[PDB]
């Protein structure tokens, strides 16, 4: 029988609840279960893609940047169907009584609405083969956007039987210095509302400025009609101590016995290995072109990237006028990610990057910024531009034709730079771009020194996939986000290349 | 200044708020105000036309049948604009943000989706030159269906200044025999969740099995912090006298004043005298063929007709062997209506009401009935019929091309019956219907006497409107829905007509 | 371990919980089971001494009627412990408080008032021995007077264990004629706020102008989460068939289950009998002296009478010139109950009863009337009266010295018609009364033929308590209150006499 | 027209309601008001007597001490009937139903105890003759506690009428670093939860761990259905300063034009010398024998003491073997509060006080501590002590007869050390304490050098209030709390001398 958790938040948004359903996933994986999380966002936005980073899943949905969580701690490629929003399930029903498939009924909420909500739940566990579904509400308990789906798994209970669904709430429990008291209030009256909307919270997670004291934790016990070993401390600390926290405080020892699971001592050598390398043993401090949540797998990919190097890395976020060399200096490479409004500044990194012998990155945007940057310098073509940041170019090495979305196949150029990083012909990145290298420019490029060590056979396309040169110690460029596949268990080649040859420059 | 009058209903619904917010606005008329009506249905479905009667505007739109009563208590046209649901808020919102319209924003319930809602009543008020405009909520207070909604009213107290907006609340107040007391616990209840929503009703309604008297009015008033003078009674008693009461227990001076209106006598003049004919001076009973709010125009155009002839009407259904003559006896009328799902027992009675010479009219299928009627015994075209009933008939006199909808030119062919009733050449009648009369057999149909007194120029067509025989004491059929413009001010004529041969084939 | 079932109701009160109560502790006596039942009145009163009747049970404490009721279906004595209210809680907090005994604590509503109602709630169910007790909560869900209550028993839950508590909720479901619907919606929202404070009822039972169909019953099954089994309708209908109705519905299995009790067939033969009783075998019409709550225990005296006498007893109001003839004609009993504002009318009754021979009973004050009647117009002592009444008169046969409470020893004289109906030389019965027979005119009143057949030992005493005369067919007057002792099981000997008595008069 | 300010606290407690209500107050008082302030306190405690320091009012009354707060800001002297409890409330409404005083009524919480509350505030108000009353609600708004407190609060807008009642609501604004972003939704929910009981505030007052941006209050404002121009930053900020600074920021102004009042510039020149003084001039440190809330008056008289003095006064805490002269060094003063459970190490203290000429000063225990401790190193009474902490002494100078209550008059001897302090010769000092000195010991004690510079007339009594030594530089004590009637407009005198000889000894 399949087992639900639902986890919801209370008081305040903010408190790390993604990390938390995150690590409650992995905490159950480690105990073998086939394990997925769902996002559930309330506002009304379809998706993502209107819009903090905007995560790509596989088959190209554009998702809140949870998902990015949920697949670095589950190792696991989600869809389109684990990020649920208001918008999705009105619209999905609205247009289904437009087609009178509701057969002359009036359409309201509750049910209509509320079964939407908990089909789509139950149509990407089937398909995701879920033995344990980690469901997270967006939002805080109370507003009227989240009543819809609050409903919809209370009905849960209910539909699943007994010993079949949990839930979880997360608290905010202020830290008043002056009084030096700890504050239970909120939580309780937090607590009072679910169970207005007919929830009662199985277990509880405290957040506070300090740790919660047990004294506290027991007092919020009695004023909640929760057991007082379901109630745990969400303190600040490495995101991936959290997991291992979290079991030591008896978090995965109790969502397994309310489940009616049979104990299994859960195997966490992973991430207790994963924090011992996070001590390192050497520290390279790298630049990343631009001006937090905005770069979250981004940053989580150089973090990989260190991990695999046995190295911390640290990160200087440089602006980008000839006043580089400052701006450059105790930095062992520079990264130009993907974007915008602007991109000279960047335009004269990688210039700088280039001549200098400085290991450089770019991610969709730059590469083609590498691109324009080797086409005006190398290639001789002034005023090289993409068609995005000057349309009356007279070179548009970059032109069109987030229109490419989600995995998309990559044949790596045997014996290339970028074949010694992915070590394989073939390999799947994902895509978010509506501009690509123009083809009519490729001959000359290479012609001057540009190496195109990928392409793709499309899906579609033939399009330019990386760029690098034969000679500085490292110049490679991606059209896709390789950070999004990037995972702690398997980090992103190119970041791990980068991150080498950013040691090596040391 | 713009007044928003809100009428909001709590406890149970069904307390008849559609006659309540109709009565308001004509009290209001009657003072000489410019007035309309909004009625939200809080349902998703975005219109009526998948689902009681569906009431059809001028426009097209299919509505609530509360339009319909809006439309026949203030005299006036409304549109799509004046029936506002869930799923038309919520498509709109969602479409525009799609549209990226709402710039890279989070679209929330709130304020978007109440931007959108208040947006919408005060766009449709400006086109209908409103001075004060009244808006119903559907639903029950409390539900969250209704939650959008009652925020968006609650913010207009606040956008539009002190004096311009007013507060109403339509309650229940049981009735119990066995301790022979009112109970206004349940009205305590209800405001005090609509307080809950941020809204305290300035006015109160109170709908018992029997009136409520003023101790129990004034108990209520002392719960709810609402002024004594500001709790009414709706008692159950013809509909016409509803806003003749409400006026006389003071609830037009409550308004008036209450929204910062200097006082001014209403002229209840027409309502007055319509309840004055409501003792009549004859009585006539009609049959309609069918098997009660699915005919509510339908009802309220004989309604209007009994009036303009002085006359009670009384109505027998018929449910359509030959039995018809005792069916028929002690009728002076047959009425066929729109309609469905076996047509054959109606054909019957086409027929018997034809060669018994016995008022008929027949109404967008009941035309079509006739004609059939017609093709086969009269014109000799057996097996004649609908392509819509028998999709194979050899002789399809009706076939296709609520297609067509709303307000359609109607062109009445001179000194005809139904030139006599209109005593116009030209008007316009509000259809709903995908099957019309075949071309093809127009010809042979009147050359066996049957006459085609109406015809449209199109919008778009040519097609047959209306039919008779010069040769029965009153034999007419529309296709359109005459009964949706039928107003007690101005009765339909092709109902005020087969009234009067009703009358004098009495 | 003891079950606890507690029962709330929700919309509007009246609606019969009194008889639920009692008929579901029947149900659960009918099995073989320990039982009793306490009643929780959320007004601030400490009792009801201050205030409907007053029931008065054994031990001297003045309550709600409902003890009256608990006592007539379970044929068991309560005490003022079976009656809770808030003034006793608080004001048993607060003085425990004021002696230091919260040892410098800052007493609160929860949990110290909480604790106060459940204590006193397991104190009595101890001292009765209760197996299962059942708990009416006063008033209607939602009241802020009612909140301490409902937390408390709230909390009984997770004190008590699985399956040792249960939780019903009486509510309204309002049937409207007009749409001839019954309507859900109220119910709906009772038990949303009943969710807010904490509670999900287990069962519900619904109470409407007219049956409730499985259709609906189904329907508030669906949106209370409670199951279709667990949700019965409580008709109009014998008060003692009640309790066989809810039997066949299923509510006495459904509790059972629920309490993790093996099934056992409840024995309703008493219950069937008793109905059976009631087409009698005869019929007589008897007097009440006097102006519908405030005689139950009264009427419910009459009520067991005739069925010990196999006859219907019809009740005729009579309201006390000599124009008692008419008032007393077709009766063949006068009785005089317990009271006032004015007595001479009753000293007129009096005089008429004892005259022509009509049986009589006076209780309490009925008792007093006719001693005032006697010395009067037999013992010639003209004014004679109760300084109640007249503190001036010359001849104080009704002296003083709600004093005298609850159960006291009666002393029966050896052959009297006191002795007849009782059949044993001593009993007890309950008194609330300040006002005695005097002493002092106690010799004079038997030498004139007044016949003393009752007195007490005191607690204390020595008074009359009981008065006849040789000479009527049946002539009594007890001072204390008979009717509170009376039951179904065992009627009270003075009224089965008297209606024995008014069948031979008839 | 009596103007009424309510002020209630959300989210959690202890965000310094009772100085924004001392604060809102005084700044009411510098535009000539008279005004007053009542605390309410939900507990059901009657008063603070069985209980933070417990304030003790000129009329012997124990109460919170927020009470001590508003004497200090108001410089004004109230009464028992300035702090309102739930147990004050309830018992006195039941006495009344006890003594039938509600006329047989059935007393419920509204309007009966809601009744009492407000007569209770009106009442108070009346006798202190305010023009404008400011209450403060204990608690957080949502507890069960508060309800019939909201309640009554709320009735007064309808009571008192237009412009004459206003609403504060004081919350939190949670501060979270990760994010840097200050939480409003907390807020949101507590003015939502005050709607729900009825109370929409006029003003809010947001406190969070850094001051709320305008953005942010602009936002809440926009939330809550508040102007932006009524919602104020409550910062952590010398207490003196919180009423200056919400002047400024327009809480003056803003109370005073919602209550109808024609603007006065407030007249602040106190408080803002008051401040003034708050860098010094001096500063000396003096040690209190004890072990925070618990001396609040005690401090703030020290407090009044430094500002008289213009010199800072830092506190060493010294919790009383012969290691002293080390906790004793840097030190120029000695203070004995009132109290306990042991004192043989004060008894040591003040021993060495008076033998190394160190001011001391003694409050009620601390008197008694000097007379045990001279008595026995002086007066050579072996084993002398207080029959409180050795009932078996030999020679009980202290013994029997919270007993004295409230202001008691002190006649102080002249041209004593006593008489220089005050400078006159009879004053009133409140008082709490059961224990005095024994009459018995008092000829010997000044035998022997021990200075009775104060007695009572009595009230009752004739003991010993005052003792003193004409030869220390300073070694006073008084049986009273002198601290309660200190206030900054006038520094209770033994404060200002053992600070100014503090600073002589420095």
């Amino acid at each position: 029988p399949r087992k639900y958790v639902f986890i919801t938040g209370g008081v305040v948004s903010s408190l790390g609840k993604g990390i938390l359903t995150s690590s409650l996933g992995a905490l159950l994986r480690a105990r073998g279960y086939r394990v997925t999380a769902i996002k559930i966002d309330p506002y009304v936005n379809v998706d993502a893609g209107t819009m903090g980073e905007v995560f790509v899943t596989a088959d190209g949905a554009e998702t809140d940047l949870d998902i990015g969580h949920y697949e670095r701690f589950l190792d696991m490629d989600l869809s389109r169907g684990n990020n649920l929003t208001t918008g999705q399930v009105y619209l999905s029903v609205i247009q289904k009584e437009r087609r009178g498939e509701y057969l002359s009924q009036t359409v309201q909420v509750i049910p209509h609405i509320t079964d939407e909500i908990k089909e789509r739940i139950r149509k990407v566990a089937e398909e995701q083969k879920a033995e344990i579904v980690v469901v997270e509400v967006g939002g805080t308990v109370g507003d009227i956007e989240s009543l819809p789906f609050l409903e919809a798994i209370r009905q849960f209970r209910f539909d699943e039987g007994e010993g079949n669904t949990l839930y979880l709430h997360l608290t905010l429990v202020p830290y008043l210095e002056t009084s030096e008291e700890f504050k239970t209030k909120p939580t309780q009256h937090s607590v009072a509302t679910l169970r207005g909307v007919g929830i009662q919270p199985d277990i509880l997670v405290l957040r506070s400025a300090r740790p919660v004291p047990e004294e506290v934790r027991r007092k919020v016990a009695l004023f909640t009609n929760v057991r007082p070993g379901h109630v745990f401390s969400s303190p600040t600390v490495h995101l991936y101590e959290v997991p291992l926290l979290l079991e030591e405080q008896g978090l995965g020892r109790a969502v397994e016995r309310a489940l009616g699971l049979e104990a299994v001592i859960p195997n966490l050598s992973f991430w207790q290995e994963a924090v011992r390398v996070l001590h390192p043993e050497r520290t390279v401090k790298i630049a990343i072109a631009g001006k937090p949540d905005a770069y979250l797998s981004l940053l989580e990919a150089l973090r990989h990237a260190g991990i695999k190097n046995r190295a911390r890395v640290e990160v200087k976020w440089v602006d980008a006028a000839a006043d580089l060399d400052e701006a450059f200096r105790d930095v062992s490479g520079i990264l130009v990610p993907g974007g915008v409004r602007g991109i000279e500044g960047k335009v004269r990194a990688a210039q700088y990057a280039r001549e200098r012998k400085i290991p450089y990155l770019g991610i969709c945007l730059g590469l083609q910024i590498a691109v324009i940057e080797f086409a005006r310098n190398v290639a001789g073509l002034k005023g090289a531009n993409s068609t995005e940041f000057d349309p009356h170019t007279p070179h548009p090495v970059i032109d069109l034709m987030t229109m490419r979305l989600g995995d998309w196949p990559m044949r790596i150029k045997p014996g290339t730079l970028l074949h010694r990083l992915y070590g394989k012909e073939e390999v799947l990145e994902r895509h978010r771009h509506r501009y690509e290298v123009n083809p009519l420019y490729v001959d000359g490029l290479e012609r001057a020194g540009l190496v195109v060590s990928a392409t793709t056979p499309g899906m579609g396309a033939g399009l330019v996939e990386a760029i690098e040169l034969k000679d500085h110690p490292f110049f490679l460029g991606l059209q896709s986000h390789p950070e999004f596949k990037s995972r702690p268990m398997r980090p992103s080649p190119p970041f791990v290349g980068f991150v080498e040859a950013a040691l090596a420059y040391q």
